[PDB]
């Protein structure tokens, strides 16, 4: 039986070094808990970047996969499968959009959104071909494709990865005057923005920012693209993080928790006047819309609905942030977030940083990832209960004040 | 009980119109057979673009998925999981490369290969930053991302989709002189090519083109990237189509049959000097390398090995091409292919075409899809047997001569 150090050394020898994970080798997961190969038990306070909002191996999602895998898993889109239309009707009625375009990973949904915005910009808005612009916010993250890192302001994402995709403008985040200035270019076809910036360090914009984006985009006839791949599906306390200001984006991107972690499923939602600019043969994906991922996506959505995970994430997130703000200011310098998507800012020194705090948190039974050496994210599964949350808060307080 | 027509209209109402599939609504699949919602039984001669080489719902792959879904499905790569290193050692030793970078979809493996080539071009070869070029062959297909369509010579894939990715040069397929001409530029970092062009219509290059490409790339210090996402994993009669010419590419792209159609799993294989140009935090993906997909990948590869599907694809492919060449020259003008990846060219008129041939093949219990109005692909799962193949050949004969 391989030990933890045996697992690390194997991946180091046979796997690419594109990651430096926290040294812990998990083998089992259920609900909010993870178990390493030595049997130790941990609070999962990362949730695989909100991909297991429903908890690890939720039985209802597991049973949908097990039932469908015996029947049919992949026909490709050259033919019809019987499950896709069921999932399509369900999700478009749920979020109240005309249609959905199914993909697999989150960056594939973002690529589809950029392609929809350009095609709509040329064939509907009438922009001169191949001058269409898409505006992004600084600190944005929507994948690791060449196009995704082309709009990135993070040097680690784009440094050394070749000439970059043109047609992408970058403005500061949480800045309405900068968006107004950017939207003066009549070649702008879309503004793609996260309601909360996850990988940037759980950056929450000021109240009214989302209404301002919706108003500005409407006034200049520009597509409002909301990337809810991380913020959506009850993680911030609502079905969509844009529900906190009640704005209707033109294009909504879903993913991650869309399958509870059991299958790579993403989705792109918009109305007919945007969706139907793409004709047959002009876009798609091999596994996109396969019957297996559709069954787990139907079940993963039903778990969020019938277990009221959005409400639980809302009231539990207020407890988490309030308890975190009691830590001394000379240790944590900021606590922010919405619902169960939160982060703390560490007064980093030369000797003490967020990585060491996470190593000690692991020692005390709580797993979390640092995002920038002074930021630590706390995002547990939404099925957590108040007592389990308070137990984890005890682990956080003890670890933080033990330095 | 939704009927076949009901399934068509439901997807039309709530789903994007990016496809025009053959009108047949499948709900069950096993081995080489597919069943529609009315209970009719079909031969599958597309294999979901070689994604179910092992047949639909192979019990060994299904059992691997059913066993792992209850333990653990997704930790993200911020932590370690016990399954990934097992798959990494298995797939690297199997194909004889140092390391593997796991991704989900085929286009994501292509994007990863491009990022590896560029990072290798700047950090190892010494190209000034963002002058690196990647050469592609006309008629190529490797996904629908912005980067992917930026190298396509098919207008239906790049038309109306905005500014394109710089640094992508295109040369004619099956053209060694054009390749050396393109490689005279020292800023070229890689050449990505399919050993047999699938979506182009099963375009098999001349003998020696592969070892010539291998020789030209090595001479000019250029990375040879072989896209075996469709040609690899026994579909053409070998583990990799390049094995027919003993060619070892610098980077191999695998995908799609890598999971037997049960999960989106793709792989990027290369040695240390190429792979380790990407440092921790510089590339990744949420679902890339999750334990659930690694288990079904190990089982999918094991099925291909211990069932000798490459030898089976080699033998039966010879029979299939032999029988197909017995068709008259005024109806079928060309028959090409390696192993069980084959295609026929239809003497298309205004009267009849390949779509009507595939419609009537569907009527006679065999599913296949045309690729260009005059090309029809015949690619059944590699678990097919000779008598089952000959029954299908009879169906292919009687439909063609029925026009
Ligand atoms: C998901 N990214 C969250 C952090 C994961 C980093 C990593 O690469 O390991 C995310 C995406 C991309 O989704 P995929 O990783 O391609 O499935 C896009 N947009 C948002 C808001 C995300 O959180
Ligand atoms: C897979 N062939 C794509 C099948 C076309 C149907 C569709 O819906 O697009 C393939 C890829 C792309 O892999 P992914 O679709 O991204 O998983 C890349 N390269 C080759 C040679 C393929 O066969």
């Amino acid at each position: 039986p391989p030990t933890s150090d045996d697992i690390f050394e194997r991946e180091y020898k046979y796997g690419a070094h594109n990651y430096h994970p926290l040294p812990v080798a998990l083998e089992r997961g259920k609900g909010i808990y993870l178990w390493d190969v030595e049997g130790r038990k941990y609070f999962d306070f990362l949730s695989s970047y909100s991909a297991v909002n429903q908890g690890h191996c939720h039985p209802k999602i597991v049973n949908a996969l097990k039932s469908q895998v015996d029947k049919l898993t992949l026909t490709s889109r050259a033919f019809y499968n019987n499950v896709l239309g069921e999932y399509e009707e369900y999700i478009t009625k749920l979020f109240n959009y005309h249609k959905v375009l199914p993909m697999n990973t989150g960056v594939e949904a973002g690529e589809t959104a950029c392609k929809l915005a350009r095609k709509w910009g040329y064939t509907v808005k009438g922009i001169q071909k191949y001058k269409a612009k898409i505006v992004f916010a600084a600190g944005n993250f929507w994948g690791r494709t060449l196009s995704a890192i082309s709009s990135s302001t993070d040097p680690t994402s784009y440094d050394g990865f070749g000439p970059f995709m043109p047609g992408f403008d970058i403005i500061p985040y949480n800045d309405l005057p900068a968006l107004e200035r950017a939207l003066q270019d009549p070649n702008v076809a879309a503004f793609m923005v996260e309601p909360i910036q996850g990988e940037a360090g759980v950056v929450v914009p000021d109240p009214g920012y989302l209404m301002g984006v919706r108003e500005l985009c409407t006034r200049h006839q520009v597509l409002f693209i909301a990337d809810e791949i991380q913020t959506g599906l009850a993680r911030t306390g609502r079905w969509l993080a844009v529900d906190y200001e009640n704005v209707r984006p033109d294009i909504v991107l879903l993913g991650k928790a869309l399958s509870g972690g059991l299958y790579p499923v993403s989705a792109v939602l918009c109305d007919d006047d945007i969706m139907l600019t793409i004709k047959p043969g002009e876009h798609g994906s091999t596994y996109g819309g396969n019957p297996l991922g559709c069954r787990v996506a139907i079940a993963a959505l039903e778990v969020l609905e019938e277990e009221n995970l959005a409400e639980n994430a809302d009231k539990l997130g207020i407890i988490l942030r309030n308890e975190l703000m009691k830590l001394p200011s000379d240790v944590v310098t900021a606590v922010r977030g919405k619902g169960l998507l939160n982060a703390i800012v560490i007064k980093e020194t030369k000797d003490w940083d967020a990585w060491k705090v996470c190593l000690r948190l692991r020692d005390n039974g709580l797993l979390a990832k640092p995002t920038h050496g002074d930021i630590i994210r706390f995002a547990p599964p939404l099925v957590i209960k108040e007592d389990e949350l308070r137990e984890s808060i005890e682990i956080i307080n003890k670890t933080i004040l033990s330095f």
